[PDB]
């Protein structure tokens, strides 16, 4: 062996493995232990130097990656992250999670992830273009519409997807669904920008309906969100549409919180969206209207929103991994939070998860805080990417209503699958909510493990 | 020339050619003689050594084949056979037949067939895995989703399809519809397991309705089936569903016959299915319940079912080529059999066909035994494979009801095409049933010949 | 950034960088600092899961790697290591070193390295075969005669090269010089087995001639060697041929030392070679003749040879990285050792190198211990691999005398280049031997950096 330390990956692996062990899965199918050992080593990883030219004519060097984790269920599928933290450990945690998330969508998509330690912050659009051109010059050897289909993630938006697609088409001389999150006129899907955030909210609608026996909904609930990028923006918009209140957003430098009762409006979210297109911080817009209104908004530098929002009903971490600590989880519980779903991949620390799950086991019915893992709740994005692939393969574009209806059905089925799987393999005490994390993990893992066995990846 | 003796291929060719000559086709289009000469030489054949390792560590050698017969109408399409009889002659008869069968489906599929003289009987699942891995290591150079799309046949089930698909994906680094008969979670189609047997029964429903002017159906009819694999199992299930009685199944070692009035049940077929998954003989299950009940079941070693079932209304040979002799055909006629359709490819000997066709010409209307050739009646399997290809290209999965409805429409159109083509080119005496073998052959051949001419394969 | 800890790679990088800084190179060409930053990030790295079947039928999982570090001077070139220590850090140190080593040969070869954490010890030949088959099934996508040409290294012999070549030819359907160290009848080169060890000794012949003004040679010198594989065996044979005494060999479990005056003989080396073919330890042969003769041989469990050989004139570490500690370096100096050359890649710890170099600076002429780095002294192996590539591209085989003559010329030129480059850029005090490590590093680095600039890798 002599294996390197990969803490993020180890964290994701340990949480999956623990939930599988804490169930009857390996009593019924002890041979799945072998499947777990095999699935946890990626099929392929490509790492590559990316040399690019800055606006001053200087040579810059970054590291590029694509983790092609598992392809039993379909071609490798998952986003690209451009963030200075990026390394193999991080991309492996993401790619591993992606395998099981993709399994929960019901579409034929394997799991992968890639990106670079290139930091889009402080770069010109021209610099981003030159970087994407160099990056894809190498990546295009390894991907393709029936091989590996990337998309965005942190630091990769429609702008970067465009520069990447352009360079792929130029070298490969094929116009195909090699990327998703593409633009409307060049093979994009309606609802793809909305999909992840909408899906998180759709999934939580099912959680609320089940836990409260149809008595409550998002109508009148206070929802704390973190991040202010793609997932946070559209989760906020859907909450607002359903009559809920969005009481926080955040970024890497601080939190922007609603002061008292009230909500972000669609118009305010659009202004924040335009700020983030320009790669600027929330801190840069709080000096002018409307965000300078200290009666509506409180900007807190260096803080996450969880301890500053007061009473809340729903928390949707939608920024990055490990953004809810164990302490923060306890404060959310103390604030009356009954629903927590990950928009962000591995948004909760392990301490947070353990806190939420202990609370669920100790508190009957609607009194419990119910935790839904990202692989279930944030699967709407990759699901709609699958639909974008389907549209590109049909050579036709579907309506917003058609894509959105399918997204709703996928999120419903994903919730049902996790709920019913937990009821079957990790049956809770009477009156206790089944574990959506355990259920989702078992449901995704078994589907992958069985397909791997069929295909001779293990025996 | 100096051509080798290929008896099976020569048989299939001669029967097609004879039916074309015994019609007005070459009076109207004498240039189609040229088309016949060209179509009868395969576009490409690949043969290859397959070295594989047995459970004792010993080197084993088998022969692999893929016959890519014709691609005018679409990429090459047809199954893989693993049986110790396999050779080029056999695979050419099958691939030749496949061209015209595929033409009758209305889908864009060319004709091919392949396989190996590897005998799955007596092998471990591990040995089957190692064999499929070695086999596909070579075959993957020659096939692909827009080139050649294999599937199962005798000795190749979903298990083997899985091992084959896995190895293809590993080498080719593409996840695509390169095989059909795939598993549910990795690009399979609902109704594909059922398709061939269901389709045979659907086709015969049309034969019964036409011959009897709507007065009879499968309800209350006695149906003798041979084989006990994929085609026989599902043909039996559909018969049962329509209110018919299944009075025989068989395998390579003997026949299992219903003793008197009665039928196999769905539960019994499932037990036989599980036996065949384990690659065991019917002889191995007649020593225990329910098949040890000598009042319901008679096991006859070394026999085909035809002379042992007594009176029957419908015969569906569903095992292998040349499994109804001339003598057996006469006994079926003497037993009151009025409908005979091939589930198996070239199930009837030429003597049998001649006997059935002479009887049709000598006996008006419903008094005739009506013979339907495999290229018409068993086309449901490859049709649903085409639909599996369509689903994989759409990147979506259809419902059981959707696939089954399309299968029903395809079988109806295939019957109508053969019936109407025979009425046009080989017009029977008044009151005489048109020849479905002649009609089907002309309809499939002309479609292929005309497409070949358009594409410059002949002029 | 967020880069992982890669100690071996960092060690190799730091030693190169330090020698470049401790010279006039960056005074003359400060722009080469940019070249250093670019060259130190590999062009491409492929990592992949390797699933293989053991003799009991169980699924085994190992990790495979190919580091394609630099291709300015030619296609990527360097060995494969199968050892349980293997990871990316180790393969990056090796691949980095390979760039500059290959530059010193005068042949068009870029730098790479690969392998697996698969441990050949305790495996059957059948298990090694199945592993090599699985390994190359993936690796063959990334390599080729004009792309990347691997070879052996620790744990990869002609046996493994054969299984690897066979699988490549099977999938890729090309017979070409994709590997070196091939067998005599299937594209191997005479002198390739000998090349690394012979070359180390040839290089040291030049060191001795220069330091002693032609007065001494290997004739009558005592030479301590470590390892007992390919490099150690043939270095020992060449020493013996030149009239030197070989006074030690070793393996991972202990050292086999000559007791007093005397030498290993060719016959004894052949017996050790046959033992190592069988993957057995030196410990397993000391219980029988000739190695049980305690008057000729002392086996010391758990020891390296350096402190146990007494007085020695030349040390040739030929096993593995970091196998001469700082303390061991001082004992060799105290034992009269005047020449130390690395057969093994990064054989000396940094402490050892610093000790040897301090001694050289403090002691005039022949009184100094003279250290030659592996990139200079062990380059004969990869040089003869280049010649094997040349022979395969010519489609002809050269004589032993032709290959050996070219190897001698390459080792002479490599020595001259390092010596003269050190005299130019790191001029020693009068009477002090120039630094072969500094000279070799500058000569290899500048050639690569300049070719990279020409090709637009940096500007
Ligand atoms: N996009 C998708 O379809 C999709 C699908 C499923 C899951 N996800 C997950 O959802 C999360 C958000 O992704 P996104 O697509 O919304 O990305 P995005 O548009 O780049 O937004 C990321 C947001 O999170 C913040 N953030 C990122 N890294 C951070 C760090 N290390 N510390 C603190 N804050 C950080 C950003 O702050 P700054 O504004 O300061 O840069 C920004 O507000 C990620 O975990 C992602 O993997 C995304
Ligand atoms: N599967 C398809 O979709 C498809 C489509 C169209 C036509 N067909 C045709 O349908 C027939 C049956 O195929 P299948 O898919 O059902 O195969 P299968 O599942 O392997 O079953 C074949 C059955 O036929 C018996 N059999 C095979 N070779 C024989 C021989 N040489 N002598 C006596 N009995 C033999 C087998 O006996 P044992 O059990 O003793 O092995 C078994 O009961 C074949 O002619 C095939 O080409 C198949
Ligand atoms: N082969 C080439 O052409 C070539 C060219 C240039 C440089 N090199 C370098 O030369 C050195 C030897 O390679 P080789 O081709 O001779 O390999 P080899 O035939 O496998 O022999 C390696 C020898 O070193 C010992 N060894 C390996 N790893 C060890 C460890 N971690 N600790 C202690 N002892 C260890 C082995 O002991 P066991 O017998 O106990 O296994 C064996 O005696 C390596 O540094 C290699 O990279 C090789
Ligand atoms: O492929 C995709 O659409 C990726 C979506 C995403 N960034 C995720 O699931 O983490
Ligand atoms: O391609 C297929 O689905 C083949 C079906 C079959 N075995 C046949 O038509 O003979
Ligand atoms: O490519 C080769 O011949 C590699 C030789 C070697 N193992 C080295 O230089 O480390």
């Amino acid at each position: 062996s002599n294996l390197p330390h990969e803490p993020e990956f180890e964290q994701a692996y340990k949480e999956l493995a623990s939930t599988l062990e804490n169930s009857t899965l390996f009593q019924k199918n002890p041979e799945y232990r072998k499947a777990l050992a095999v699935v946890s080593v990626p099929e392929r990883v490509i790492q590559f130097r990316v040399v690019w030219e800055d606006d001053a004519g200087n040579v810059q060097v970054n590291r590029g990656f694509r983790v092609q984790f598992n392809s039993a269920l379909g071609p490798y599928k998952g986003g690209l992250r451009f963030h200075p933290s990026v390394n193999l450990s991080i991309l492996k945690f993401l790619g591993f999670e992606q395998i099981f998330k993709n399994a929960l969508t019901g579409l034929n998509m394997g799991g992968g992830k890639g990106g670079s330690d290139f930091d889009p912050k402080g770069k010109s659009d021209n610099e981003i273009r030159r970087f994407c051109v160099s990056f894809m010059t190498e990546l295009c050897k390894h991907i393709g519409a029936d091989t590996d289909v990337p998309a965005g993630d942190i630091g990769v938006t429609g702008r970067e997807v465009g520069f990447l697609f352009g360079q792929y088409r130029k070298i490969r001389n094929q116009w195909e669904g090699v990327l998703t999150g593409k633009g409307g006129s060049w093979g994009g899907s309606l609802i793809r920008p909305e999909a992840t955030g909408y899906g998180v909210v759709y999934y939580v609608e099912h959680m609320i309906a089940h836990a409260t026996n149809g008595q409550e909904s998002f109508k009148g609930k206070r929802v704390a969100i973190s991040g202010s990028g793609n997932v946070a923006q559209y989760a906020a918009l859907k909450v607002i549409e359903l009559g809920g209140s969005v009481v926080s957003l955040s970024d890497s430098q601080g939190s922007l919180i609603i002061n008292g009762e009230g909500s972000f409006t669609p118009e305010e979210i659009e202004l924040i969206a335009q700020t983030k297109v320009e790669r600027k911080q929330l801190a840069s817009i709080v000096g002018a209207a409307p965000f300078s209104d200290a009666n509506k908004f409180k900007y807190i530098a260096g803080a996450r929103p969880w301890v500053h929002v007061g009473k809340v009903d729903v928390a949707l971490p939608s920024a990055t991994q490990n953004e809810i600590s164990g302490e923060e989880a306890q404060v959310l519980i103390n604030a009356g939070c009954k629903f927590i779903a990950e928009g962000s991949n591995m948004g909760c620390t392990q301490e947070a998860i353990d806190t939420f799950e202990a609370h669920r086991t100790a508190n009957a019915g609607a009194a419990a805080i119910w935790y839904a893992p990202g692989k279930a709740a944030n699967a709407g994005g990759v699901a709609v990417s699958g639909l974008e692939m389907a549209q590109n393969s049909a050579r036709l574009s579907w309506t917003s209503e058609e894509v959105d209806a399918r997204l709703k059905d996928i999120m419903r089925d994903c919730f049902k699958n996790g709920l019913e799987t937990a009821q079957e393999y990790a049956t809770p005490a009477e009156g206790v909510l089944p574990s959506l994390v355990t259920g989702s993990n078992i449901a995704g893992f078994t589907k992958v493990a069985a397909a791997m066995k069929d295909q001779g990846d293990w025996w």
